[PDB]
């Protein structure tokens, strides 16, 4: 019960009972915070409760010290003094942000941006704050029970009346009853076992509550800048792949954290990789979110790096299939693959930590805690998706104020940009660059002819509040018996909804464009669905349109991001 405040280091016996956190708060940050918020109870290494008995006075502003024991106005002996008086709380060892953090929902996007303008301390007292929140809010849903099982991918589900249903999609990760994990999608619903298991009547589903640890890492070390390449040799003998990230390797080595933004199809993973190459001593831990954006690095480590020192860190609490060419678990090898979840106690040369628009703050505080290394490089793109937010449902969270590391991207700049994008045809990259880039992605294809946009609103059905449009997926049909080019193409919509009702009618995989991102296809086909925030957000829309190779097809719902498509249109 005696720690350092959370605002300014103080050492002292108090911790707000009231804060979720129950954060230690020195005596003049104690009362800062007492006498400002509804948060009235103060704990020490017994809680400042009147100790009278039967009393059921709790509020520190109205307790007083009365010899060693806390009383009430209604119960104190003459010789005592307030708890709350001459802007302190007593206590041993004698924030308005603090504030609006400790007692805010997380439903509003001004929550998310003062967590991230805040000081150091107090952007991990909002992370640990905002988690345990939103675990806790997971014990709100009503548990689904099997009724019927129709087949190995559909069964019919129960659900608890008075609880409300969480959403259908890959975001809602279920826990089988310990049957394994499972998903659901949009009355025969398709249920996903991680495990193989013949779904039981009578069985349960709950999403997986888990606890929520304290943070004691910066999300971002503090930086210190080198007058040499420190801690690390570089090649002279550098393959002329290579070639052109040799300064940016340099400048990472020249500073202990390193920030590079990376447009769709600039070569992140390929920079990422050149980085081992450069410094081939180096031992490197490359980490990310997702096991996509792991595996994804994995893919490109196989083809530059030797097999042998290399290693996938997988959780033995195995949800997705993952990477399968690397030894699994040998923390020790050079190179080392992880999620953020999964990341050892261990050290590294150089830290890679890739899809940093993705990550959170928690992600950027336990990477500092599991990993002690020399130098760390973020890689990313703050034009492209964030986490989700389940909390957040009133305001937009611009890119800015995604993470610590997108925040400094967004306002001083990244420290290295990848400019030229290699995978999309000049229409895609044009469109995006004066989009989301201020003009500065320029395109290495030429126009590829194949980019077409048709504006038509169609028709807005809705499964819940996950969208559909009938006419837009009726137009595509047409599309493709026009063009069976196309029938190789992905489809892609802000709803999975839109999604599985594409699947049926025309039989193209499927992709919402949260899942397509840091994937690419030779081509693909965009229906909008609507005109919401949602499906109009800028940084949806780019990652949207960058995942074509050679065409893209965009029916649009929106005239604003219609107009802007440097594409042919079509008509009808
Ligand atoms: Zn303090
Ligand atoms: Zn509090
Ligand atoms: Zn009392």
């Amino acid at each position: 019960a005696v720690g350092a405040c959370v605002l300014c280091n103080s050492q002292t016996s108090l911790r707000c009972g009231a804060c979720i956190r129950r954060p230690f708060l020195c005596c003049k940050c104690c009362y800062d915070h007492v006498i400002s918020t509804s948060h009235k109870l103060v704990l020490s290494v017994n809680p400042y409760v009147c100790n009278a008995p039967g009393c059921d006075v709790t509020d520190v502003t109205q307790l007083y010290l009365g010899g060693m024991s806390y009383y009430c106005k209604s119960h104190k002996p003459p010789i005592s003094f307030p708890l709350c008086a001459n802007g302190q709380v007593f206590g041993l060892y004698k924030v308005t942000d603090f504030n609006a953090i400790a007692t805010c929902d997380w439903t509003n996007a001004g929550d998310y941006i003062l967590a991230n303008t805040c000081t150091e301390r107090l952007k991990l007292f909002a992370a640990e704050t905002l988690k345990a929140t939103e675990e806790t809010f997971k014990l709100s849903y009503g548990i689904a029970t099997v009724r019927e099982v129709l087949s190995d991918r559909e069964l019919h589900l129960s659900w608890e009346v008075g609880k409300p249903r969480p959403p259908l999609n890959r975001n809602y990760v279920f826990t089988g009853y310990q049957i394994g994990e499972y998903t659901f999608e949009k009355d025969a619903v398709v249920y996903r076992g991680t495990t193989t298991y013949k779904l039981n009547v009578g069985d349960y589903f709950v999403l997986t509550s888990h606890t929520v640890m304290p943070l004691s890492a910066p999300t971002l070390v503090p930086q210190e800048h080198y007058v040499r390449i420190t801690g690390l040799y570089p090649t002279l003998n550098i393959s002329d792949e290579f070639s052109s990230n040799v300064a940016n390797y340099q400048k990472v080595g020249m500073q202990k954290y390193s920030t590079l933004q990376g447009p769709p199809g600039t070569g992140k993973s390929h920079f990422a990789i050149g980085l081992a190459l450069y410094y081939p001593s180096a031992r490197i831990v490359y980490t990310a979110c997702s096991h996509a954006a792991v595996d994804a690095l994995c893919e490109k480590a196989l083809k530059y790096l030797p097999i042998d020192k290399c290693s996938r860190i997988i959780p033995a609490r195995a949800r997705v299939e993952c990477f399968d060419k690397f030894k699994v678990n040998s923390t020790l090898e050079q190179y080392v693959f992880c999620t953020v979840n999964a990341l050892p106690e261990t050290t590294a040369d150089i830290v890679v930590f890739d899809e940093i628009s993705m990550a959170t703050n928690y992600d950027l505080s336990v990477v500092n805690a599991r990993l002690r290394a020399k130098h760390y490089v973020y890689i990313g793109d703050p034009a492209q998706l964030p986490a989700p937010r389940t909390l957040l449902t009133k305001g937009t969270l611009e890119p800015e104020y995604f993470n610590s590391v997108c925040r400094l991207m967004k306002t001083i700049g990244p420290d290295m940009f990848l400019g030229t994008c290699r995978r999309c045809p000049a229409e895609i990259v044009d469109t995006v660059s004066a989009l989301v880039y201020d003009n500065k992605l320029k395109a290495h294809k030429d126009k590829s002819a194949q980019c077409f946009k048709m504006f038509y609103k169609g028709v807005i059905t809705h499964d819940v509040s996950s969208a559909i449009n009938r006419p837009q997926i009726g137009v595509v049909r047409e599309f493709l018996t026009r063009n069976p080019a196309w029938r190789k193409a992905v489809f892609i919509s802000p709803y999975n909804s839109q999604n599985a009702v594409a699947s049926k009618i025309l039989g193209l995989p499927t992709q919402t464009v949260d899942s397509s991102q840091g994937s690419e296809y030779d081509y693909v086909i965009f229906t909008q669905t609507t005109e919401t925030a949602h499906s109009c957000n800028v940084n949806r829309f780019n990652v949207a349109i960058t995942r074509a190779k050679v065409g893209i097809l965009c029916i649009m719902s929106d005239r604003d991001l219609y107009d802007k498509l440097q594409f042919t249109s079509l008509e009808i």
